[PDB]
């Protein structure tokens, strides 16, 4: 019976918990354990239709799977999500994955196509630096990502983006981080002119280019790399009360979701991952991902206000661990037969190189965290200094 499950939450102290035994069953089954996988996310705001576009998307991916064509039928009720929330039932927040892959046929191998829905994201100030961490893990196991956004893009939306066009850096060898802007209710019937759309497009490069800020996503739109998709408002048969069925949407929307469908489902063969390695990803490089990235997250103890400061202070708290161990090997290769004075020197010098060098390499504005990491790093360079010269006593 597929049904939806929840892979990372959030505990009360703020830790990511992840569901390891869910995971392992889902990511690691020997059926598709090494079949190139493909993770779809939905992001974006609350009561904005992400889950019913997903249960959409899915219902297509069943019909690639059985057969070849992409149908939708005209009286169907819902499946996952809110379209079909259980009779006087609703969902929690987190992220949410489908338990069961879909297999597509791509150039004589299958794709196991993994369905995330990101439900909480984007708070105002309900526990930001959390909210922050939980998407940063959807973005970071994510091979095409979509943002529902409802409206012209706002600063906390543009931030997460330029956080997903980041976080692939080290993913592959040329990976291009696909993103798909999808603004709902942008306009009513009049059917669809090629207009909206890159006028929508115009306006929000021309805002990037003048913030000087969030550049990597301002060459993607201006790259055609990330895409914009403008649908009509659902119509009354699907706000509120609703069996999410195609009769009781506005024919303007249901041809404009099924062009986006189509769109979405049809561009999974064309873009597959690779690693760094240089091999596809698979089903259970994502379930060690998954855990990597968790217990990253899990360890950034430092403070930060937006997803790009999230990231460059992963960043940099590597940073520090690399001149610790930079440390402690140039105090190995240092002989046991040295001039003690000489020696004390050599390390005072050392000791203050590798700080400039956290400043020149740190990364990020936030001189805040710069300097608490700074600080942290000269008391742990400290007592390593001390150490090795109080066993220096005793020789
Ligand atoms: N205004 C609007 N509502 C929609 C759209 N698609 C679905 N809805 C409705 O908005 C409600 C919230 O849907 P939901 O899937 O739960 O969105 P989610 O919470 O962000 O995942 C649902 O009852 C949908 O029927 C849309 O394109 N625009």
């Amino acid at each position: 019976p597929d049904h939806p499950i929840q892979l990372v939450w959030t505990d009360v102290n703020g830790r990511l918990s992840l569901d390891l035994s869910g995971a392992h069953d889902c990511f690691l089954n020997t059926r598709y354990s090494n079949y190139p996988v493909f993770i779809l996310c939905i992001i974006g705001e609350k009561r904005r239709g992400k889950s019913f576009l997903m249960n959409y998307i899915m219902r297509a991916l069943r019909s690639m799977e059985m057969d070849e064509e992409i149908s939708l039928g005209a009286d169907d009720e819902p499946l996952k999500g809110f379209k079909w929330s259980p009779g006087t039932e609703t969902t929690t927040k987190g992220i949410w994955m489908w338990n069961r892959p879909f297999l597509l046929n791509h150039k004589g191998g299958k794709i196991a196509v993994f369905l995330l829905d990101t439900e909480g994201s984007l708070d105002i100030e309900s526990d930001r630096e959390t909210c922050i961490k939980l998407s940063a893990l959807s973005l970071f196991i994510s091979s095409h990502l979509i943002f529902n956004v409802a409206s012209n893009l706002k600063e906390t939306e543009l931030d997460y983006m330029e956080m997903y066009m980041n976080m692939g850096e080290e993913c592959g060898p040329k990976n291009l981080q696909h993103l798909d802007i999808l603004v709902r209710d942008w306009y009513h019937s009049k059917k669809w002119d090629r207009d909206v759309a890159r006028s929508y497009i115009s306006r929000e490069i021309e805002k990037l280019e003048k913030l000087n800020s969030y550049p990597k996503v301002l060459w993607s739109l201006k790259s055609n790399q990330t895409r914009c998709f403008l649908l009509p408002h659902p119509g009354k048969g699907i706000t509120g009360e609703s069996e999410g069925r195609l009769q009781d949407m506005d024919e303007d929307f249901q041809e404009s979701l099924r062009s986006y469908v189509s769109k979405v489902v049809k561009g999974i063969c064309t873009h597959i991952k690779t690693n760094i390695d240089g091999e596809l990803l698979t089903s259970a490089h994502v379930f060690s991902m998954l855990q990597e990235f968790t217990e990253v997250l899990n360890l950034q103890i430092y403070g930060f206000s937006s997803p790009m400061e999230m990231f460059y202070a992963i960043k940099n708290q590597k940073l520090m661990g690399e001149i610790e161990n930079e440390f402690q090997d140039f105090l190995k290769n240092q002989s046991s037969l040295t001039l003690p004075p000489t020696m004390r020197v050599k390390v005072s010098q050392k000791f203050s190189e590798l700080l400039e060098k956290f400043m020149q390499f740190v990364q990020g504005s936030n001189t805040s965290s710069h300097d608490a990491m700074l600080k942290d790093l000269e008391v742990r360079l400290l007592e390593i200094q001390e150490k090795f010269c109080n066993d220096f006593t005793t020789r």
